[PDB]
């Protein structure tokens, strides 16, 4: 179809000035030592989307090298030269950097052919001459318009199977489906096993990605489809009584940020995920990604601790009884309760937690009080763990709270004296 | 010669890339918007002669109020827009201004109509122009040799009448050759002396003239154009009783000698009006009034003038012997920094010195702290006997010293008497 098209008006209209003029000046450097200059990647498809975007990848037919040094005599700014790459970059002032790499000069096809997604192929010329030309030799263009993932040639993910991951999380973010042939090429690297065959942090990155978008619980289940799950982490399966836990998690985890704190998505997820497992499966997935020494430990705890919780929400039991489950765990810890419960113990198990959250406050009496009652060692602490489990119940006056409670531990024996 | 250079070169090297960049950006809106852009006039002639210049003067063929309006939507600046005549001025952050024009003719004859611009202008050093349309960024446009005239130093208008077009140029041409060390060419002598001698001076407005002579005598040296004047015979043509003679001219070196030492004393210094108390001395009420209403001058200017015009007879003398300074003041007394200049005008060596200490005397110790006009409350009041008390203890206290109040009860003597 049609590769040529003139975004010029567009610029000018969507790209804020102070960028307008950088695009401009970059063009008018490009001319004045020689090279094509173009904008590529993220932002071509974003101005045409109408959605923001301060990224400013860039791409020379010369030597990124060279003309990263031109542009800085009459840009303000520090120059990075990542040298071995041929990459550079020019850091302005306002939180900005142009990313400036290297490539009928249509050489700019070769290096638009290289990469994961129509949409994200395209490049906008630079060059006075040829200032507002978008250049579209994949139909970019055309995907764009009707919302489509289609991976540029038929060796996209065997080249770099971390597209897996991307083509679904960019089906999320913008709306998109992927077209058939893409759909079936990408199952065809999953099964090939082709990233498994890839590197743990590449990987992890971009399912922290994934996670961090639009929604992540239908990118999950998405995931499952195309049995990606299964091929990062060797022993899950996602079944309807795996996922059902998932969106437990998720549909609470605002509740967790909310009175909790921060809660990291990708581990609170892995506790999902990461359940049932032998130690010679987990020593690595820990160990392939970077998860936790002792993550395992933590997991095994809400794991083990399960069935007794919801039993313990039924029967009414008192706090006192829940608090050695969740004492000092973390927010995915206690987000990985929460994937278990459905309706009336949630509001509880809630309840609970801020219970548990408030009231710890001993307000007088610790420490202290204790040591000149004359006591010393581990039993301080034990002693004050059991006044304040009972505190969360029902307060008197704090001090009568021991003399009832050294009672309860007299004629039971308790340290001596 | 060369009608067409590429300076591109020169442009970065020799060019702020804050400004270097402002022209390459002028040029592309100038392509987005389809019109042509140059900057032309003094800048060129500057950059060429690696002058600094922060006055950038662009023309554009298309509308110019259009291009600036195109302009500002992508620069920091305010845009005053001057609606007849249609120019344009943009006002940057960086301390500089971007006056643009439209062109005018109201590859495609695109050079015609620059050229009509540019031949419109008063000196070949200033009828450049520079292209900053990105395809033709380096351009130098140069139909009139004006690169060759920079090198040579030479001072040439366009044609035969920029004269008569604009006599105004007269004095330009004689303010560039003092400005830059260039002299202008034996034609365009031949043509400046004659709108001179034919009069075209006259036959120019005032007030242009006056600025254009300010504009002279704020410029590297005032004598020297002065003196070109006077030897064109234009001074005799703006003053028409004034005869530049070795007479007038001692006292106008004497005069701009002087200024320096009378502006780091006494302060601003309008120096047209410096100038002027030596072109009028002896002018007669009918010629001065004249002159007056022809360059808007000051009323009581005349007055000052005739004041040194005859004392200065008087100073000479005093200034001889070494008169003591009580007999000075009254020729000083509250009199313009310019009539302090006059006066200066008529000395040299010796003298100069001797005068000059006088106004410091004066200036410097005319304190009367001690009293004021409570001690005159003690005994009178009558509005002229209390002005002139005080002006009598004055001079007293000019070349004298002693207590205050004790000299009152003394010098009150000579005034409870007669
Ligand atoms: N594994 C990858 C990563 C990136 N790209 C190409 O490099 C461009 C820029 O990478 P990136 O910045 O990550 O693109 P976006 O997804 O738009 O940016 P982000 O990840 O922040 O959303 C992409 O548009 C794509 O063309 C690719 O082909 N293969
Ligand atoms: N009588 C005049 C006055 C000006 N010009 C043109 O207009 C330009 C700008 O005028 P001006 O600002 O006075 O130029 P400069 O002499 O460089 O500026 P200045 O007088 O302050 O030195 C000049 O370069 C010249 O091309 C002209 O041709 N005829």
């Amino acid at each position: 179809m049609q590769i040529f098209r003139d975004v010029s008006k567009l610029l000018v209209e969507r790209v804020d000035p102070k960028i307008l003029n950088l695009f401009r000046l970059l063009g008018k450097f490009g001319d004045e030592v020689n090279m094509p200059v173009y904008v590529v990647g993220g932002f071509v498809r974003d101005l045409l989307l109408g959605i923001k975007n301060l990224d400013i990848d860039i791409v020379v037919e010369g030597n990124a090298l060279e003309f990263a040094e031109y542009a800085k005599r009459f840009l303000p700014g520090k120059l990075v030269k990542h040298d071995k790459f041929m990459t550079a970059s020019l850091f302005l002032k306002g939180g900005l950097r142009i990313d400036i790499a290297t490539a009928e000069m249509s050489t700019i096809k070769k290096d638009l052919y290289r990469r994961d997604f129509t949409i994200n192929a395209m490049a906008i010329k630079l060059n006075p001459k040829d200032f507002g030309l978008l250049i579209d030799f994949f139909g970019g263009y055309r995907d764009l318009k009707e919302g489509v993932i289609r991976v540029l040639h038929t060796l996209s993910f065997v080249d770099d199977p971390t597209r897996i991951l991307r083509a679904i999380r960019f089906e999320q973010r913008f709306d998109f489906r992927i077209e058939e042939t893409t759909e079936r090429l990408l199952k065809q690297a999953v099964e090939e096993g082709y990233l498994e065959r890839t590197t743990g942090p590449r990987l992890r990155q971009e399912l922290e990605k994934i996670l961090e978008e639009k929604n992540p619980l239908k990118s999950i289940r998405r995931m499952a489809q195309f049995d990606v799950i299964k091929h990062l982490f060797p022993k899950t399966y996602y079944t309807p009584s795996m996922d059902e836990k998932m969106e437990n998690l998720f549909r609470n985890i605002p509740w967790v940020e909310e009175n909790f704190g921060e809660v990291d998505r990708f581990y609170a997820v892995l506790h999902v995920f990461l359940e049932f497992y032998d130690d010679e499966s987990w020593k690595e997935v820990r160990d392939r990604y970077s998860l936790r020494r002792n993550l395992i430990n933590e997991i095994r705890h809400v794991e083990k601790s399960a069935p007794a919780l919801l039993e313990m929400l039924s029967e009414r039991v008192p706090a006192s009884f829940v608090y050695p489950l969740v004492k000092g765990v973390s927010n995915e810890t206690i987000c990985h309760f929460l994937a278990y419960l459905s309706g009336e113990k949630e509001g509880l198990f809630k309840s609970y937690l801020l219970k548990i959250k408030n009231t710890k406050l001993e307000k007088i009496n610790g420490e202290y009080l204790i040591r000149k009652g004359i006591t010393s060692g581990k039993i301080i602490g034990e002693v004050l763990e059991k006044i304040l489990m009972k505190k969360l119940d029902g307060d008197t006056r704090d001090e009568e709270e021991i003399l009832e409670e050294v009672l309860a531990s007299l004629e039971t024996e308790g340290k001596l004296a």
